[PDB]
DNA sequence: GGGGGAAGGATT
DNA sequence: TCGAACCTCCCCC
């Protein structure tokens, strides 16, 4: 199987560049402003000029300003990036009917039936990169290998504006040499649990007792890591369908007062319903983020589709339930809809 | 013993 | 310090 993975470079910042070319060369920082104090919020993403100095996704806007006070700070315009993303995914469908759109800026293509070897795959990669640069003026990084996981790892190694092939021999080498923390799906918490069991490379999972591994990271992740270490990772490129849509907002101040939280909850429902564009959900979950950033949630599944009015009344009942069963103050409140018809 | 669904956790 | 979207206790057969 030959997999071709496409990851758009610094997507949100790059789209703003394409819409305002004078931004080119300048550190551009796309932010999510919450509405809680002057410059409260986080950096969603930044281009390379900004990342060179430490400004990256996740840090508070206030800290980014201390590092680069003269960078260009722009508010997130997700809807614009989503439209530009949908046009690039439509361009990728031309290269394969087996395509997996993993997020707004990532897609895997199974190109086994389009190329014979990695030399032909590498050329197809240049061709896709040229086609996207030509049509939308967006640079992307291409990763190629024998499965989705190594294709992504290749793209992580080659970004930005790159193209890399990790052949069978390199896959075998990485299984021995790659820090296991760089394997997709292994975040800080799992990486630390694995540094504790001694595991630091994929090959180390083959020699540890399975129940010891399973007991620490769970059955699916143990099986996943082992399958990769055995060079037996088999996951087909599958068409992905949006399974849930929702919106969670931060309130001006933390609260437990139902009538005070209500307008935020209702706005989240309004925004969520606009986004559902023709999908009718059968399940709704009210999601609260407590003052100490924990996530509490209550939901309900109906045997029928949920009308906006049923979403309004059921959400209050679910919010009341959250207030009843949890004593902490709520900071963020929202809703999530799923189980579409 | 193990489906299957609700809620919490981890990841990106 | 923001925020959108697969895996890990209990009812029930
Ligand atoms: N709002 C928000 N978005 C994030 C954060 N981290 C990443 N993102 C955005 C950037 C695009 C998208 C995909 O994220 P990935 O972590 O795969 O990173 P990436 O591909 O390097 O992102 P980019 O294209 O911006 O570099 O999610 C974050 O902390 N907050
Ligand atoms: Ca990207
Ligand atoms: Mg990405
Ligand atoms: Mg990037
Ligand atoms: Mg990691």
């Amino acid at each position: 199987m030959i997999v071709l993975f496409v990851d758009f470079d610094y997507f949100y910042a790059q789209v703003e560049e394409v819409l305002n070319p004078s931004l080119k060369g300048k550190p551009v920082v796309v932010c999510v402003f919450s509405g809680r104090f002057e410059d409260s919020g986080a950096v969603a993403t930044a281009n390379y000029e900004a990342r060179k100095f430490g400004v990256k996704a996740g840090i508070p806007i206030v800290e980014a300003k201390k590092i680069l006070p003269n960078a260009v700070y722009l508010p997130m315009r997700k809807e614009v990036y989503q439209q530009v993303s949908s046009r690039i995914m439509n361009l990728l469908r031309e290269y394969s009917e087996k395509i997996e759109i993993a997020s707004i800026d990532e897609a895997y293509l199974d190109i086994s039936d389009k190329v014979r070897d990695y030399r032909e795959a590498y050329n197809l990669g240049l061709e896709i990169k040229n086609k996207i640069l030509e049509k939308e003026k967006i640079t992307v990084t291409v990763g190629i290998s024998k499965n989705k996981v190594f294709a992504k790892i290749a793209a992580d190694m080659a970004k930005p504006n790159g193209i890399k092939v990790i052949d069978d021999e390199e896959v075998k080498r990485l299984i021995r040499e790659l820090d296991i923390a760089d394997v997709p799906g292994i975040g800080n918490i799992t990486a630390e649990k694995l540094k504790k069991l001694g595991i630091n490379k994929l090959v180390d999972t083959l020699s540890i007792e399975f129940d010891k591994l399973k007991g620490m990271i769970g059955e699916a992740k143990a099986k996943y890591l082992i399958s990769l270490a055995r060079d037996e990772y088999n996951e087909p490129i599958r068409t992905r369908v949006r399974k849930s849509i929702g919106r969670i907002v931060t309130m001006k101040r933390n609260s437990r007062n139902l009538e005070e939280i209500k307008p935020y909850l209702f706005r989240a429902i309004e925004e969520s319903y606009y986004k559902l564009d023709k999908r009718i959900p059968k399940a709704i979950h009210v999601v609260a983020v407590t003052e100490d950033l924990d996530i509490v949630s209550r939901g309900r599944t109906f045997p029928h589709g949920i009308s906006k009015e049923t979403a309004y009344s059921e959400s209050v009942k679910l919010l009341q339930k959250i207030l009843e069963e949890d004593e902490r103050k709520i900071r963020r409140i929202g809703v999530r809809f799923s189980k579409f018809i």
